[PDB]
C-alpha cells in the first residue's frame, strides 16, 4: 500500500508523484566523453525520442576527489576514477551551454553535483532540481549543502541502508524541500537478480513522504517497467544517442528508440496500476448478463412436486428470476405448475 | 508483502508459485473456431514459440446455455452466445484429440469446463488440473463438482467481489485441492485503465493460501509483464498462430513472437522482482570503494590547531581512515603534526 499515495512535488512545471505520469530521467552522465559536441548530439536524440528531462553530472575533479583516487579503479573500467573524471568532465562555460541547449529544446536540465563546488556551481545556474547519485546518499555534509539551495531533491540509495538513508531523509526534512527516494543498484551493469524491485516498498513503508521510483543500470527496460507497475513515479536509465558509442556508461544506457519504448510501457503501466478487486467495472455488464448462471429445471417436474438438488441445475445467461447464488434457497419449494426440463425457474413456478 | 510467499502446487510435473518461474497459459479458447486443423495449427505455433501449457475451453452448448442464450449477445460479438458457442464447440472425440495432440508435442493440456457435463468429459480425459473461468467463479455448484475431482483449480475473479470469492474458495480448501487465483477483466479487449493490478494484492491478502496470477484481455504484454512484477506467478492470455485469423477473442491474442516477447519479461522479472532494500550486493564493493567519501583537510593545518568544520571536507575514494560518518566527531581533535590541504586526515594527525 506505502508506494499508492498522494505524495508529489514538481520539477519546474512538472509534477511527478503516484498520481501523475511517470517521469522518465535521461541521464547523459559522462556519454559525451567531455565533448560538447557529443553532449549535443545526444540532446538532440533525447529530443527527438520525446524526453521530458536530460539528466548531466557535474565534475569539479579536485573538489570532488582527493589524490586517493588516482590509485582506485572502477568496476566497469580499467583506469582511475580520477582519469575518467578528468577526461569527461565538462567545464563550467561548457556545462552552462549545455544547461542552454538542453532547455532550447523545450526540455528540463537538472544535473547530479559529486562536489560541493560542483553543487554551487549548480545553485549558480538555477536548476529546478537536484539529483544526488547513490555515492553520495551517504555523504551528509553534502547533501547538508544541496538541501539548503531550497529545490527538491531526487536520492539514489543504492550502496545504503536504511538506516543509512534515514539520516539524509532528515536533513532534507529539515530543510523543508520535498523529496524522492529513487532505489537503486550500482554495477555497471546490473544483473536482473540484484535488481530487488521490492527495495522500492521498503522505501516507501519507511518513509512516508517520499516520491518512490527507480534509478537503473540493467541493460534493458524490464526493471523500469516492473517499478512503474509498482508503483514508481521517476524512472531513471543512462541515455545515449548510439549504443556504439565508447566509454563506460554506454552498455547500460538506453537509446532514442529505447527510450521510447520505456515512455510507452511506462504510460500502459501507469493506466493499469493499483487500483481495487472490488472496483466495479462498466465495461464487463454485457459479459455478466451472458455469462452468469440462472437456476434451470434440470428434469420435468410435476405440479405438485418439490424442487431439489436433483430436479434442478444452472446455467448461463443471467436474466431468470434465481440467480446460482438462489439455487439452493429453491429446495423444498412447491412447483405450482408443471415445469419443462431447461426452463429457467420463474417465481411463478413455485408456490 | 501478501504476494511474497512460498505457496505452490504442482500441475503434472509443473511447478507454480513465487518460487517458481512464472508459468504462461496459451489460452485457445475458441479460436480454432470448431476446426480441428485450425486447433493443430495454433497448437503447433504454441509448440515452435516455447509454451508450455494450451488451455482449451469445454463447450457442451446444452448443458452450459438454456434457450435464453440465443436471444443474448456478447460485448465483442454481434450474434448471440448460443451461436457462437456452437458453431465453436469441438465434440468429445475432436477434444480428445486435442488434448493428444498437445501432449504429443510434449505441453500440457488443461481447459476451462463451461458446464456440469464438460467438467464430467475432463475429468474421463483426467486433465492434471481445471480452470474455471470468470462466467463460472460464482457457480457455486460447478465449483464443488470440479473440486470433487481432487485436482488443483484454476480460478479466474473477473466480475466478482472478494466477498463472492470466498464463497468459492471455501468449497475448494473444503475439497482439498491447492488452487490458484487469477486477477482478471471481462471486456474483450480490456483498456489499460480498467487492468487494476493492484487487485492481484486484494486478492493475495484475502486468501492467503493462494498462488496468485493474472489473466488478461488486453492488446499487449505489458498487463502482464506487471504482474510479474508484482509477484504474479500464473499468466493467461489467449493464443492465436496469427492475428489475422477471424474470430472474437483473436483481438486480445498474443502470437507466437509475442508470446516469446511475454516469456522473455517474464523470466526477467522473475529474477528483479521482490528482495530486500538492505539486502548488501556483492557486485557493487568496488563502486562502493571508490565513490564513498573520506574525511580531508580543506586547509592546511599546523600542529596544535584545533579541526573544525571549516578545516576539514569530504571527498572520495573511501579509503581515509575517517568516513563522512566520523566527520563531525573529527571535530575539537588537536593536530598531531603540520597537516596538508587536500589530504585525507588519518589516525596518526590527531592527538
Ligand atoms: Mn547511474
Ligand atoms: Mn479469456
Amino acid at each position: 500500500g506505502a508506494m499508492q499515495n498522494n505524495n508529489e512535488f514538481k520539477i519546474g512545471n512538472r509534477s511527478v508523484g503516484y498520481n501523475h505520469e511517470p517521469l522518465i530521467i535521461c541521464e547523459i552522465g559522462i556519454n559525451h566523453e567531455g565533448s560538447l559536441k557529443t553532449a549535443f548530439e545526444m540532446v538532440d536524440a533525447a529530443y527527438n525520442a520525446g524526453a521530458e528531462v536530460v539528466k548531466h553530472q557535474t565534475h569539479i575533479v579536485e573538489d570532488e576527489m582527493s589524490d586517493e583516487a588516482k590509485q582506485v579503479i572502477p568496476g566497469n573500467a580499467d583506469v582511475s576514477i580520477y582519469e575518467i573524471m578528468e577526461r569527461c568532465a565538462l567545464n563550467e562555460e561548457d556545462e552552462i551551454k549545455l544547461k542552454e541547449y538542453v532547455e532550447s529544446k523545450g526540455m528540463i536540465f537538472i544535473s547530479t553535483p559529486f562536489s560541493r563546488a560542483a553543487a554551487l556551481r549548480l545553485q549558480r545556474m538555477d536548476i529546478p532540481a537536484y539529483k544526488i547519485g547513490s555515492g553520495e546518499c551517504n555523504n551528509y555534509p553534502l547533501i547538508k549543502l544541496v538541501a539548503s539551495f531550497g529545490k527538491p531533491i531526487i536520492l539514489s540509495t543504492g550502496m545504503n541502508s536504511i538506516e543509512s538513508i534515514k539520516k539524509s531523509v532528515e536533513i532534507i526534512r529539515e530543510a523543508g524541500v520535498p523529496y524522492a527516494l529513487l532505489h537503486c543498484t550500482n554495477i555497471y551493469p546490473t544483473p536482473y537478480e540484484d535488481v530487488r524491485l521490492g527495495g522500492m516498498n521498503d522505501l516507501s513503508e519507511a518513509f512516508p513522504d517520499a516520491i518512490i521510483g527507480l534509478s537503473d543500470h540493467t541493460l534493458d527496460n524490464y526493471a523500469c517497467l516492473g517499478a512503474v507497475a509498482l508503483g514508481g513515479s521517476i524512472l531513471e536509465r543512462h541515455f545515449t544517442d548510439r549504443m556504439d558509442r565508447p566509454g563506460p556508461d554506454i552498455v547500460c544506457s538506453m537509446n532514442p528508440d529505447t527510450f521510447k519504448e520505456l515512455k510507452q510501457g511506462a504510460h500502459a503501466l501507469k493506466l493499469a496500476r493499483g487500483g481495487k478487486k472490488d472496483t466495479i467495472i462498466a465495461g464487463e455488464k454485457p459479459t455478466k448478463d451472458f455469462a452468469f448462471a440462472s437456476v434451470v429445471a434440470d428434469k420435468d417436474i410435476k405440479k405438485g412436486e418439490l424442487l431439489s438438488g436433483d430436479n434442478l441445475w444452472v446455467k448461463a445467461p443471467g436474466n431468470g428470476d434465481f440467480s446460482v447464488n438462489e439455487y439452493e434457497t429453491l429446495f423444498g419449494k412447491v412447483a405450482a405448475c408443471n415445469i419443462r426440463k431447461g426452463a429457467q425457474i420463474k417465481k411463478t413456478d413455485i408456490e
